[PDB]
């Protein structure tokens, strides 16, 4: 069976950093996939997204990943976060 539990958005952000290189290169793909899956299950708020800078991180991880599912899930997540930020400027 599959088992998971909720985590705070900062813990989810931390798990990502521990699963990638500072250049956003993937080091622990299974953990990165689980982080994306965790964010798709547990939405973050605009204010929290801003401090966590997760919007920028997921976007660059998406550029460095060779795994298309990771890139597709990241695309879904970022599309959701576009409305979460709702920018009217740069």
């Amino acid at each position: 069976s599959m088992t998971a539990a909720p985590a705070s958005p900062q813990q989810i952000r931390d798990r990502l950093l521990q699963a990638i290189d500072p250049q956003s290169n993937i080091r622990n793909m299974v953990a990165v996939l689980e982080v994306i899956s965790s964010l798709e299950k547990y939405p973050i708020t605009k204010e929290a997204l801003e401090e966590t800078r997760l919007g920028k991180l997921i976007n660059d991880v998406r550029k460095k990943t060779k795994n298309e599912e990771l890139a597709k899930r990241a695309k879904k997540l970022l599309r959701s976060w576009q409305k979460l930020i709702e920018p009217a400027g740069s």
